[PDB]
């Protein structure tokens, strides 16, 4: 028996498992799959031979994100400034300007009017209360219905609703104002800042960070499947798909929130809780990692398509790149080649599709979703109290994050709380 | 005697001595001085003869000035758009672009969040209260001590700094920020406004108006003073500085605030008001005319210079113009002319000042001074009072508007509310 069993082994999971072990506690990391690292992959690229791409979640701004700015320094792990934009593409209709931020003279009234509006909503949020319990229910509520009372004129709507649909991966019908506050409030209530952290990237992938945290961590066990979690008696004993269960303390949660209802617990989690879980999360976000040539360097597309998002991603050779589109898979089928070509084309005519790049998150059995958003009216019901123990058992991860959700920074956060409860008890 | 004796023949005076005759009142105009029109002065260029320069007040926009609009209909008086802006000379650094809005990119975090907080505060004032009558004192202290407050980045600074240096001809440690903000507040809660509302001219001088007011009123003095005002009678009595008193029912003040001081009320006005009254406001905005050489058309430049702006005014020939600078009468001598030359060699190396032309309103004696901003510690005490009549003595005028003070549209607004109250009674 362990003092701690920490499930799941992408970077909250890591973390956790990694301090608790710093901090002389005995611990065991139980990983489903074949790799570390979850919502974090780096890997070959499927359409380029040889070229390692981030699959997952690529970006991180120190200054947003100053756990995971520490964990870089700790291990001197290398980072690189995202690929500069110096070509715009946007499709936001004929008054929008050609830069990274589109909005004609003639729409900054109306701009200066919206951005007072967005921001007081967004000052209503206290990032630590949870969003279910500060009188929030009426901004949560589908995000098309919100942009449309804020009135605003072409560009400026299209290219905040755009922006919404890629960070959020859901349609603005599907999405919550709520939700979208909550990310402006976490960027130290900035909507600019939630484009802006998308600042720096690992120059070698996520994977050096994922090494070299589970370097620390002295027993991780891979291919081993959780379904079972019993804090019915003395010591939680944790059941296995194949394979003999394993018994601790404390047991963390790190795994994803839409897969928690794969697991049985026992007793069974507090009520209040049950059926977000059963439900889960919206997210719907599908990112596109697509093979082209044609297209110059620093390109970024913003606008009305079916991509609301299409920019430079990577340099595959003198002709040759790699662009990244965000989408959302309820909207958009990425095996469809003549669909994402059309996508494409919209924005950039002369580009030629070689191949698409994805991971099918939600076909993951290990994860059922890319990164958390919530369903309309889900988390001004129930937010906090998802990411708060039951028992022995905690809950972590990026999904539950207060403060960062969606993020790595989101994932160590979490971990650091469990960490600290278990310390003390 | 008459029904109304109006004093003063600005825009306000003229507006109510025509709306009450129409009513079929009994009027009588007193004007001071040789001219109508006022603050509103069209004339002769002293450096360009045969040229009408607008001297006093020349700008407006439709949108934000509906009573003016609709003088301007009635009488079909074509205007203008003022000259637009195609070239931009700022000094504001390094890093400023040069157009009309100046603020780069690294700023737009810091902007962002100023924004909010400048319309916040504006967003507490109710325009109809009166400054005084709304806890408003906190923002009733020197501009320079607020602006330091938002601590902006440079750029951002100096370009909020000169514009409210120029808008409110007062440098920032005279400067009230509660009346920054309630500026903001009358261009529709609008930073921005405050800038755009300068639209559109008259295109034969701001004269065109008055004379079709003025061919509405039967009787009009010239050159006639009002020294007392005495209403301890059954009929109010005005007494005049070289010729027999007049008298009227009720008596409309429509002279400058600045000069009230010098007239003798009986009995004497409210007690709250004579401080303020005594002392005056503490305007001291400063237009000169500059007469040029070498200038291209459609420059604005806005800095930190001893003038704030310095923006195209007219074309006088193929190689000369008028530009317009405005400063502060207390910083700046404008008959100083190697002073208005370094003044503007500051921003633009190339250019040779011919001449310039300003009116010294400080100094006129039918004025003391230009239009209307509060000293410190003012407004906050005594200001919706100041435009409220005092038994049948009304005070009506572009100084003491609640909603537009300082523009044309405040003089018609102000006039409007008395006309409106004598028809009751
Ligand atoms: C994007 C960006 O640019 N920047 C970002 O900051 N973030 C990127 N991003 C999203 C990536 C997107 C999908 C998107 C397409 C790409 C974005 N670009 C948000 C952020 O990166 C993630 O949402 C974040 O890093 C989440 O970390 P945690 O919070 O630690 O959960 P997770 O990683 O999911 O690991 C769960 C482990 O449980 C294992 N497991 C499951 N069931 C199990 C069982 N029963 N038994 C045992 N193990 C089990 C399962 O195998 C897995 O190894
Ligand atoms: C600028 C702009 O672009 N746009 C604008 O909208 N506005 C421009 N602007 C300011 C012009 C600036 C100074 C600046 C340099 C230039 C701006 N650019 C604000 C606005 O234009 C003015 O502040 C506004 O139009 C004020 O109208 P009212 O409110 O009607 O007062 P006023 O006109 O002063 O007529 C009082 C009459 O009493 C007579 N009088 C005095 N004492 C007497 C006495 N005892 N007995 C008898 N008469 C007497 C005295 O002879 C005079 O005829
Ligand atoms: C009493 C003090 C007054 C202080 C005034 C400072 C602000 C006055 C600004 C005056 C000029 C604005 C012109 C608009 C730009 C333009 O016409 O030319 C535009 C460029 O304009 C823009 O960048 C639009 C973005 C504006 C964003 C909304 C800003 C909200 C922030 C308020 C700013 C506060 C300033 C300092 C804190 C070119 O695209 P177009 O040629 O295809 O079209
Ligand atoms: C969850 C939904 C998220 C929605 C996101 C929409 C906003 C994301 C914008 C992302 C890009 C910003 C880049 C900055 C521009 C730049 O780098 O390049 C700049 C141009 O930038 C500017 O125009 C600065 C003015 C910004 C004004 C402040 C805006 C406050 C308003 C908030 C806007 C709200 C948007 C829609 C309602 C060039 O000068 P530089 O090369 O010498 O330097
Ligand atoms: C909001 N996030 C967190 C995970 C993915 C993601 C993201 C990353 C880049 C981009 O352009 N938009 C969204
Ligand atoms: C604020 N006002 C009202 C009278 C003068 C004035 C004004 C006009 C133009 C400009 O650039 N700045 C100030």
């Amino acid at each position: 028996m362990y003092d701690a069993i920490v499930v799941g082994g992408g970077f909250s999971g890591l973390k956790a498992a990694r301090d608790l072990t710093n901090a002389g506690k005995k611990v065991l990391l139980l990983e489903g799959g074949e790799r570390l690292g979850g919502r974090a992959y780096s890997r070959e690229s499927r359409n380029v031979p040889g070229l390692r791409v981030e699959i997952g979640g690529a970006y991180l701004h120190r200054k947003h994100h100053p756990r995971l700015a520490a964990e870089l320094d700790r291990y001197g792990i290398p980072t690189a400034a995202a690929s500069e934009f110096t070509s715009f593409r946007h499709r936001l209709g004929p008054t929008a300007v050609d830069q990274a931020f589109p909005i004609p003279g003639s729409e900054a009234v109306a701009v200066e009017a919206a951005t007072y509006t967005l921001l007081r909503d967004a000052h209503r949020i206290d990032l630590e209360k949870g969003l279910e319990n500060q009188d929030l229910e009426d901004l949560d509520i589908p995000l098309n219905e919100y942009v449309d009372k804020l009135d605003l004129p072409p560009v400026s709507r299209q290219f905040l609703l755009a922006w919404a649909w890629n960070m959020l991966g859901q349609p603005a019908d599907q999405a919550s104002a709520l939700w979208m506050l909550q990310l402006v409030a976490a960027h130290h209530y900035s909507i600019l800042g939630v484009v802006l952290s998308l600042d720096e990237v690992f120059s070698n992938g996520s994977a050096d960070l994922v090494d070299a945290m589970s370097q620390e961590i002295p027993e991780i066990r891979l291919q081993t499947v959780v379904t079972g979690i019993d804090q019915s008696g003395d010591v939680v004993n944790v059941t296995v798909k194949d394979g003999h269960a394993f018994q601790a303390h404390s047991v963390i949660v790190a795994t994803p929130m839409n897969t928690w209802r794969r697991i049985v617990f026992t007793p069974a989690l507090p009520e209040r809780r049950r059926s977000v879980i059963e439900e889960g999360h919206g997210g719907q976000g599908l990112k596109i990692l697509i093979h082209v040539r044609g297209a110059e360097a620093g390109i970024e597309c913003v606008g009305d398509g079916i991509f609301p998002t299409l920019y430079d991603y990577c340099e595959v050779s003198e002709s040759e790149r790699l662009l990244v589109a965000f989408t959302d898979s309820g909207s958009f089928d990425p095996t469809d080649i003549g669909a994402v070509k059309d996508a494409v084309l919209y924005y950039l005519p002369e580009v030629e599709v070689l191949g698409i790049d994805y991971h099918d998150w939600i076909a993951d059995p290990l994860f059922e979703g890319p990164w958390v958003a919530p369903r309309v009216g889900q988390f001004s019901r129930v937010h906090k109290e998802l990411g708060e123990p039951a028992g022995r058992i905690h809950f972590v991860g990026s999904d539950v994050s207060l403060e960062f959700p969606g993020y790595i920074e989101g994932a160590l956060e979490t971990a650091e709380c469990a960490v600290n409860a278990i310390l003390h008890s």
